[PDB]
DNA sequence: ATTATGACGCT
DNA sequence: AGCGTCATA
């Protein structure tokens, strides 16, 4: 009862671009504005591999993965977009140079985490309590909040989408209790209000639109943010979760799309979050380990702790590329140019790194994948990374590799190699 | 013949 | 350390 924490301490955000390497050539590309588009990369297999999808092309049943000339076949008249080639490869700098813009206008609001090129957790427990004082126990109107879902919301005793939406929030603020600074539900509203706010600077700043989830922690905030894509946010409260995941398939939890949900599901015989109350905090340690069990006996009912980490920049900087089916590397030329493809690619990132943020890689992490193999990498080594040299890092790279070499002949590479991967790791700062 | 990444867990 | 899992454009 009293000593039930209710992991109601937190207000968290994330925030998530709309279509993100498409808006990115929208704003470039004007003719791509408001029309079904995507962004494909290489050309000559298939029409090139589809990255990005705008919602237009959603519409059609495009979607990431799909060969653009498959995606033709649904959107006649998709319009298309080329990742950058440099050196022979796939070059994601535009994307890595906007993802920074937004990121550094997130900043100004609040400490944020870096979670991938297109979006970050902020904690806003303070800024809210900043906001609170400030508001002066003064309700909060609905016209702060005016791209704001209330999930669960209405309810009780309109036909159309934006109708239904202020229904909901109308409901909400009619409810709130603005009078307790403490009240979690009026500081995820507080929350909402900021969020509403930075989404804002980041489109007059970048022209980019993002969604955004607000609740108590990282994962109920990422699974609000999808719930009403593009151009809205979402507010999942604690008294939304039960609701809520009483049909949330378990795939949809940050952390359980893969094996380890597969075996909460075929283990446990459920599908949804909801059904975890059902279990034991020690039945649950017992089938997925200390770490997951308890992390699930607190999840399944809208608690987690996991902190957004003051990290706004990545921690490693790599460079890869695939040689699928034919194109696998068997010379050994082949395989020297192409870590020097690579290791340019490397320096040059590693250089504007090193000058924007004050900081040195100081290992070199070199990957391989072989004809055959299941596994997206075969084999890793590293070695000392002490000088920005990408000569020096493709022969270096070659050395803790070359040894892979099954062949007889020194000329020739077997089994022939189809992914190299060059990777800086280890920074100190500088 | 999705590809190019990037964080974190295990032993 | 080297490998595996899970994740996003
Ligand atoms: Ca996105
Ligand atoms: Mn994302
Ligand atoms: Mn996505």
């Amino acid at each position: 009862g009293p000593h039930m924490a209710t992991g109601q301490d937190r207000v968290v955000a994330l925030v998530d671009m709309d279509c993100f390497f498409v808006q990115v050539e929208q704003r470039q590309n004007p003719h791509l504005r408001n029309k079904p588009c995507a962004v494909v990369q290489y050309k000559s297999w298939k029409g090139g591999g589809i990255i990005a999808v705008s919602y237009e092309a959603r519409a059609f049943g495009v979607t990431r993965s799909m060969w653009a000339d498959d995606a033709k076949k649904l959107c006649p008249d998709l319009l298309l977009a080329q990742v950058r080639e440099s050196r022979g490869k796939a070059n994601l700098t535009k994307y890595r140079e906007a993802s920074v813009e937004v990121m550094e206008i997130m900043s100004r609001f609040a400490v944020i985490e870096r979670a991938s090129i297109d979006e970050a957790y902020v904690d806003l427990t303070s800024a809210v309590q900043e906001r609170l004082q400030k508001l002066q126990g003064q309700p909060i109107s609905a016209d702060l909040l005016p791209s704001t879902y209330i999930e669960g919301l209405p309810q009780g005793p309109t036909v159309q989408k934006e109708g239904m939406r202020k229904q909901g929030l109308f409901q909400w603020l009619d409810s709130l209790q603005i009078d307790n600074l403490t009240s979690p539900d009026l500081q995820l509203t507080v929350g909402a209000v900021i969020v509403e706010e930075m989404r804002a600077a980041i489109e007059r700043e970048t022209g980019f639109q993002c969604s955004a989830g607000i609740s108590h922690n990282k994962v109920l905030a990422k699974l609000a943010c999808g719930l009403n894509k593009p151009n809205r946010q979402t507010l999942v409260s604690h008294g939304s979760v039960p609701q809520l995941f009483s049909q949330m398939p378990i795939r949809k939890i940050r952390s359980l799309g893969g094996k380890l949900g597969a075996s909460v599901i075929e283990i446990l015989g459920i599908e949804y979050m909801g059904e975890l109350t059902q279990f034991t905090e020690s039945q649950l340690q017992s089938h997925f380990g200390e770490k997951n069990g308890s992390w699930l006996y607190a999840m399944c009912r809208g608690i987690e702790h996991d902190p957004v980490k003051p990290r706004q920049l990545p921690k490693t900087i790599g460079c890869s590329k695939n040689f699928p089916g034919k194109t696998a590397l068997a010379t050994r030329e082949q395989v020297q140019w192409w870590l020097l493809q690579l290791a340019q690619e490397l320096e040059e990132r590693l250089t504007k790194d090193r000058n924007d943020n004050d900081r040195v890689a100081t290992q070199l992490v070199v990957s391989i994948r072989v004809q055959g193999d299941k596994r997206l990498s075969s084999l890793r080594r590293c070695c000392a990374l002490t000088r920005y040299d990408a000569h020096k890092m493709s022969h270096d790279a070659f050395t803790v590799i070359k040894n892979c070499n099954t062949s007889g002949i020194q000329t020739e590479w077997s089994p022939p190699l189809t992914m190299l991967f060059l990777c800086a790791t280890k920074f100190s700062a500088s």
